[PDB]
């Protein structure tokens, strides 16, 4: 199949009460995106939908971009990770 793959750059990550993830694409007709996502709350095919619908991506950019993101959420939530107790309380 025809893909292609859109350059993506994380911004910033929040653990102040929600996770956040701040992300930036840019653009083919030159125009700088900038697009916020909850760890978890959000999905990245939910995502792509609304980039796609608003031609912030082209069709053939969708499956590498939803790979992306996926690895991202990955990544955040083992970097955000925390001990935890199991309570036999």
């Amino acid at each position: 199949s025809m893909t292609s793959r859109p350059k993506l750059r994380i911004l910033n990550v929040s653990n102040k009460g929600d996770r956040v993830v701040e992300c930036q694409l840019e653009t083919h007709n030159r125009k700088m995106v900038t697009f916020k996502f909850d760890l978890d709350g959000d999905n990245p095919e939910e995502i792509a939908t609304i980039m796609v619908n608003n031609d912030f991506i082209l069709a053939i950019e969708r499956e590498s971009f939803v790979d992306q993101v996926r690895e991202i959420i990955e990544k955040a939530d083992e970097m955000l990770s925390e001990d935890v107790s199991v309570e036999p309380e």
